């Protein structure tokens, strides 16, 4: 109540390891791990705003709605993203609430189901981008694609191939005032898992459009509409590496960023949500491990950024 | 922020008419009409609290687990409330606030994701009851019966054949306390969808139940810890009939139910839920059509069950 606000955003290693598979006491067992690491901010004073990611979750969903067509109608990818959110945030609340009993402390946090305005001009409704679900081989992937036309997939991080869908910037939080008003009381907030189910506002109604929005970029998005003290960025890596980051300048990260020094990695739009936070707040922005949390917010490690 | 409370559970008209097909924009025009009728209710200047059922959703998202485990990992009953939660609440929040934004009202509305912690000795695990998703024939049903030896499939009102599932009755909501945050805030909350996710608690950790638990019971637990000031349960149907209902007593209502006069049809656990409210709380209880959600609590129309 008197405790300052972070806003963390976790990856998919919060569910995921290495190419496990999403079944879901896999997924349970992964999550409470995850909700062990927060409890702790928790416990330091914190309050607590949780998104995540979505990768796997929807994209599974979305295969399972494809498999299904002959049987039961199927669903588009908002709402695909929509059950993605019933779903992670029941396991996260669960987590989170029986973490809280564990310590003896009464449970009290709650899952929003949340949209996330976008612009449908957007170029990425052209231009699919955001990997999702399953990993498929090489020739897995080539054939696939034959077979449906529609379909678009790319080589991921090396690991294999993945359907690709749109990838929009985020423009605003439909629910941000109820987010508010859950941490001005206290509430450990989760939402904005995956980025919010993609919408746009088109004279005064809000409609699904088909996307998986980046979880870093929203995430930036709602932590700076809150005015919060921290983002946290929540990966399976120690730091952002270029040569690793320690307490670093925004000044500094930005020239780095500009030389195609992150181009590489997954870490261009961690970066760039890290980035945007700390200009536009001017606090400080992390990306540490789910393993390495309390200690960032501590000094004690991973990458800090941090105004001129 | 002066308004009374009303507790307000929408039935299977709310999301699908009879013998529609439940696709995405069936579904949304369905809830659009909705919005419609209770945002008169948020004007009028009530406190809203809404919930809904989940029969047909959580059904569907099972039969697509179902047919899709030879590509997807099929989830459990459970985690496709959850999802069923996500979707239901997704269309819901955004419907309502597409009106709010209609009359020039800026949004304020939230769906939580629910669970609902029920006895894991309940009767109903071991006797199947609660129907769910759509219709079979005679023959449609032991043909899925007997190449699954372990669904369970009966008739229901006298249309056609359906899943079945365990039906425990309801203990409590876990995000109780955050419900009760949010409307003192005069957040408009939607909950509780489907009567939320069936858990169990033992030895101080949640862990979900495959069950599907009634809405109107839950709601009624929900409306009775929330202190509500209405119980209303919406149905397509105008009276809780057998002779018409207009506001009737307590003492009444009570012996119409055990002279059985609501026993076979679909009214049975609507009426035993409004009961309990008002018994509970000496608060009144009201079963109107969508159509009449407002002119009920205008003391015009409907079932108003009110005490001795
Ligand atoms: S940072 C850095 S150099 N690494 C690899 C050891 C993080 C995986
Ligand atoms: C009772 C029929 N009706 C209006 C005529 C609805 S259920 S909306």
């Amino acid at each position: 109540s008197a405790g300052k606000t972070v806003v963390i955003a976790l990856g998919g290693n919060a569910m995921l390891q290495a190419k496990e598979k999403g079944d879901y006491d896999t997924q349970r067992k992964n999550v409470e791990i995850a909700a062990s690491e927060i409890y702790k901010i928790h416990k330091a004073g914190y309050k607590v705003v949780l998104t995540s990611g979505n990768g796997p979750q929807v994209g599974a969903i979305k295969l399972q709605n494809q498999a299904a067509a002959g049987v039961s109608p199927e669903m588009p990818l908002h709402v695909c993203g929509a059950m993605s959110q019933g779903f992670i945030g029941y396991m996260m609340s669960q987590a989170m609430d029986n973490v809280f009993c564990a310590n003896n402390e009464p449970a009290n946090c709650v899952t929003c189901v949340t949209q996330t305005l976008v612009d449908p001009k957007d170029q990425a409704f052209t231009n699919p981008t955001k990997p999702v679900g399953r990993f498929y081989t090489e020739q897995e992937a080539k054939d696939l694609m034959a077979a449906n036309p529609g379909k678009i997939l790319r080589e991921d991080a090396g690991r294999g191939w993945r359907v690709v869908v749109p990838s929009p910037r985020p423009l605003e939080i439909v629910e941000y005032g109820v987010i508010k008003t859950l941490i001005d009381n206290n509430v450990l907030v989760i939402c904005t898992n995956g980025g919010g189910i993609p919408c746009k506002r088109e004279n005064k109604v809000i409609s699904g459009v088909d996307a998986v929005i980046d979880k870093d970029l929203a995430t930036s998005l709602l932590a700076k509409t809150l005015n919060s003290d921290y983002l946290m960025i929540l990966t399976d890596v120690l730091n952002a590496c270029i040569r690793k980051l320690e307490e670093i300048k925004l000044s500094e990260i930005l020239a780095l960023e500009k030389d195609g020094h992150f181009a590489a990695g997954s870490m261009g739009p961690k970066v760039r949500a890290a980035i945007e936070f700390t200009q536009a707040t001017g606090k400080m922005s992390i990306i540490t491990s789910l393993s390495t949390a309390v200690d960032a917010l501590n000094g004690k490690c991973g990458t800090r950024i941090i105004k001129d």
